[PDB]
């Protein structure tokens, strides 16, 4: 496991994975999902990481198609 | 013997599984899902399984929050 | 006089109207939306208006793309 | 004065608004819509205006909730 460049814990994340469909962390390294889990992965982290406490919040993947472009900036 | 309800397949899913991002099928069994895949999920099904052919086009969980309304049917 | 099939009211709704960028809100009609804003869109109803309370929910329209099939499912 | 933060145009833009419910630029001023139209929302740019071209895209916003955490970065 690669330092990650970012990392979300301590939510509600739906990952469409049979084994495990809902982890309460994620860990992202270059644009792609290198890891999911718990707090566990905070282990990963050094100080380039960036870190996300959701606050037991719900997570989910930004709509991501070739399609359509998500405006973002709102409010 | 595990059933599923529905069955859509031969489109793109993105799932938060690390070692398999992409899929282009999913099972789901009673509103969870059940497997992910390609095709080959279409050899669980029965016929009351509900299948869905994607016809390529990219698969999104809908928003499923209590503090969100999908507004339906708007042209 | 217009009189919309369906009014969606006390909710968290986006336009995109510069003039009103949040309302609580909105009437349709034939599957358009033909009129955004407060309570007072209420008044346009009648008998055969469906009323339904957003019970101040962010509502947000459904992703219709052609490209898209939205899971309803889970 | 107040000038545009960003300006997205030559795309598919669904706006709430009865009268012009599809436009294709819309202009962002800290965090709010300030105009919606077509490629002459462009003129009100300066050289500081973030612009992009959707390119036929449909442009639809982000989900802007507190009850939820859009990831962003994929």
């Amino acid at each position: 496991m690669n330092v990650p460049d970012m990392i979300l814990y301590n939510g509600k994340i739906t990952t469409l994975d049979p084994s495990q469909p809902e982890v309460s962390a994620i860990a992202i390294t270059d644009g792609l999902i290198t890891a999911v889990g718990g707090d566990e992965l905070l282990n990963s982290a050094t100080e380039k990481t960036k870190k996300i406490d959701l606050k037991r919040k719900r997570a989910i993947p930004g709509l991501n198609d070739s399609h359509i472009h998500v405006i973002r900036g709102l409010e």
